[PDB]
């Protein structure tokens, strides 16, 4: 019944987003920093247009980082390889204006400011996270795989994608019905046809990325819906660093405090604490003692130890909340300079975080589940 | 089932700030001259310089050294003593500039949301209200000279605990609250801090919320002196959860400055506002989140969501047919409803862009 059910949306984009591209490029930085030294401090912002990679920001490192390599290759990964595509590593301008200085018990590092941080985690996909969201982020997966196999040669590398789910509420939990809407715009060639395209994004994206029994003969497709996206990359739009914060998280689900994660050491508070968070909240999930919850962290500036945690579990949960909370308390020291040592935060694992969101992978140490005692 | 929540602020002088501001005054530049420019203005500000980065289609001519130089004055980097100077900063202009109803297409994709709560007169979180009313209040003490050591990058932050009423929120006391402002060499850190309670917090924040055991970490790292863009970085758009509602409700993902009302990422975010805050003044619910989506090229929203906390008798579905009803959210119908043609936009860039009266989007729509 329409009474009972809702929607949501969520959306994500590729790899050459000109957004994403400024993501992946200020976690280059940081990894590059981090296999030589892995105490650098790093606050890397990247910004894209026309032809301009601009680097800015502060690093302490003792690492020697060659920057036209780290960028240049970065960029050839993601596909810009030629002036008609609208950007190519081989000419572009790189420009650094990031300032490296020299360096002169870690488990007692006090918050750098006082703030909170949020989890989250629901069951309605094996990765634990929303289906609008797993979805968008799969969809531009699927492109670009794609495009680099040589299947649909006429794609190129920035692309957007957002899912619209019908839901119903299941005692808190939420029960994804079908997939009400797609969008997808992705950037082409000059020579392929709009049908074509929107064909192959139907039958060759969608229809392998989308399990069919969410979709039916009444989800809206939106394929191509500007109708030519020739031009895109940093050319149709300027990019920069941390401006996809919600496609990097949960898709406008669960609840953001603001902080962006890429160009960012592990001794920022604002990315590591996000990422034990999840940690938490998908470990009471895949534990089986809530089916959706939000894990809300508090942090008293120059206090190591959080202020208060607070867990809503929305009704999923036959345990109560401070009971939850006791089974946190045992199982998690969620001190910033502890959770870097117990999720291996000083190896330079981030460039992988910088594109199809950083939560909802099993490739990283925060989305495998604590076995909770 | 009470809790604690904090929100932040920023101030003027902070380097992300100064570039939403600086975005900001670009656009009204050039809405000055040309009401239907199109404009996605980036801003990056770093050691001794702004640069422009992004897209205009518009038949203004604007000075984009005058702009930006006045902008940086405005905020009050005039001297290398401060780390910043509009006289003598670098200005670097990369934009591309093109010569050019209610069915006109979204200019992009996205998700964005609204949200109102009446915790507070202004139907905004107490958390987010307060820690800007904190950065606007050393502003106005900078500005009129009666502390004139203050400088102009700030931050606040203000932790409040609370109670839950049904999905309502019940604001207790404040728990916490830091303020780190810039300032000269002359002026001492205990006199800094006098004045920081005495005529910044306590002209601020209602007495009722503080008590004795309130925290205050005032100036807690020490000398403040250098600040602005010199030795960091600030962009366009990173300042996004303290523009909107300081971590409460939720957030699309869009920022707003130096952008025109053809994106949603703007427009369809007030509008959400108004929607979210007319169901609240209405008295449909104590405390509301509203989605809405578009597609690029597209003018109906393809989705419009409507969640209460609980806190209404009628059904969401029942406020989703209600909103319906009452609101246009095309972008074509949003501009002309909240008059988004309006050079207006350098106002909104700090402070936040919610809660302040003087806004359309502010003023609720009476419904039915
Ligand atoms: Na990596």
């Amino acid at each position: 019944i329409e009474e009972g059910t809702f929607l949501f949306t969520s959306e994500s984009v590729g790899e050459g987003h000109p957004d994403k591209i400024c993501d992946q490029i200020s976690d280059a930085v940081l990894d590059a920093h981090l296999q030589q030294d892995p105490d650098a401090k790093v606050a890397c912002e990247t910004v894209a247009k026309t032809g301009m990679i601009l680097l800015a920001g502060e690093i302490t490192s003792r690492a020697a980082v060659d920057y036209q390599k780290v960028v240049r290759e970065a960029v050839k990964h993601i596909g810009y390889d030629d002036s008609s595509k609208g950007f190519d590593y081989k000419t572009c301008n790189v420009l650094v204006a990031l300032e490296q200085q020299s360096p002169d018990n870690e488990e007692d590092i006090g918050a750098g400011d006082q703030g909170l941080m949020f989890g989250y985690a629901t069951d309605e996909t094996e990765e634990c996270m929303p289906l609008t969201i797993v979805l968008a982020h799969k969809l531009n997966a699927k492109l670009a795989e794609l495009r680099r196999n040589g299947t649909l040669p006429w794609l190129r590398p920035d692309s957007k994608t957002q899912v619209t789910v019908q839901y119903m509420q299941d005692r808190g939990a939420v029960l994804p019905i079908r997939v009400h809407t797609i969008v997808i715009s992705v950037q082409h060639d000059e020579e392929v046809c709009l049908d074509e395209m929107r064909d192959a994004l139907k039958e060759k994206v969608i229809k392998a990325v989308v399990p069919a029994k969410y979709l039916d003969e009444d989800t809206i497709y939106h394929l191509q819906p500007s109708g030519r996206f020739v031009i895109g990359g940093p050319q149709g739009d300027a990019g920069l660093t941390g401006r996809k914060i919600i496609v990097d998280t949960y898709g406008g689900w669960g609840a953001h405090g603001g902080g962006a994660f890429s160009g960012k050491d592990y001794t920022k508070v604002d990315r590591s604490a996000a990422y034990a968070a999840r940690w938490v909240a998908k470990s009471l999930v895949k534990g089986g003692l809530c089916r959706r919850v939000l894990v809300q962290v508090s942090y008293a500036i120059g206090v190591s130890h959080p202020l208060s945690i607070s867990i809503f579990h929305y009704g999923t949960s036959q345990k109560s909340e401070r009971e939850l909370l006791e089974i946190v308390k045992k199982n998690f020291d969620l001190r910033p300079g502890v959770i870097v040592r117990d999720l291996d935060l000083k190896k330079p694992i981030y460039q992988r975080t910088a594109a199809y969101g950083h939560f909802g992978r099993d490739s990283f140490p925060w989305e495998v589940p604590k076995k909770l005692k």
